[PDB]
């Protein structure tokens, strides 16, 4: 599998290529997702509370690297997103969760659209 | 199990009740479906296009005996609706697949919400 690295810096790489239909922005998604920080540690994940999550594909209402990243995917497919900050939680992190300045890196798993 | 009648005159019948969380209007919630007339023809199943469907609960996007009937549901549950003409297609019905003042059937299998 490749590796592709966007112009906004995002990078994605296809760990399985999904056989159902392709997400387009526009599109309200289902997926199952895992995220962890750099160093390996994990942060969260929607299988943990055996709860698919929903969003409108490019609607703005996920980080910036997600809008970007889920676009092209296939129906079960699974995808990683390497997310540098200014396309996730920049300068601020998420209180708690994310540090200031972090890249991500999520495994996301396309179950509908 | 027991059939309600509705003051809308919308019927339904939990087939089997859900364990996970319930259907409130406001989310956005993913189904599967089975359509009938009340002949027993099929004009149409989400499970034969493999495509689960998503819509949100109370939006004002499905005919009426939808909007009401999801409502209360839990995840894992399968409801049978049975839905008067007025609370689905009237008197246009649905060219080529459901005729004009059609009693509808479906039976819903909540996915996620
Ligand atoms: C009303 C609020 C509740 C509402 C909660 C849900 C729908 C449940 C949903 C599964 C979120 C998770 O709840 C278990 C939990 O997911 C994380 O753990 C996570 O994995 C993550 O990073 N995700 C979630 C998956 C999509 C990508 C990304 C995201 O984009 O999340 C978005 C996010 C937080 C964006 C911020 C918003 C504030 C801006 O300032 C910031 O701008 C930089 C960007 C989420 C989807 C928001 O749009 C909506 C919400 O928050 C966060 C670390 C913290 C978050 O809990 C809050
Ligand atoms: C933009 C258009 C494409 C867009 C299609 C999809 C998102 C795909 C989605 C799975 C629909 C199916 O596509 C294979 C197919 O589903 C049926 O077979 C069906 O089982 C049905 O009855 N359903 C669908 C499941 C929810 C309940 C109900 C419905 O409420 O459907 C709604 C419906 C038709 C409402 C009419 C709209 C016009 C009014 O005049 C009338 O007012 C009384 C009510 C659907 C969801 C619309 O909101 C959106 C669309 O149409 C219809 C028999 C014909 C319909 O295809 C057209
Ligand atoms: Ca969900
Ligand atoms: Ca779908």
């Amino acid at each position: 599998s490749t590796v592709v690295t966007t112009e906004s810096g995002l990078k994605y790489e296809d760990l399985t290529e999904g056989s159902g239909a392709e997400a387009r922005a526009g599109q309200t998604v289902s997926v199952h997702y895992t995220g962890w920080l750099t160093d390996g540690q994990k942060f969260d994940s929607s299988k943990d509370r055996n709860d698919p999550f929903a969003f409108v594909l490019g609607g703005g209402h996920v980080i910036k690297g997600w809008d970007e990243g889920v676009q092209g995917m296939k129906v079960g497919g699974v995808r990683r997103l390497t997310i540098p900050p200014q396309l996730g939680y920049g300068a601020r992190g998420a209180g708690g969760v994310i540090p200031p300045n972090a890249t991500l890196v999520f495994e996301v798993e396309l179950l509908d659209v």
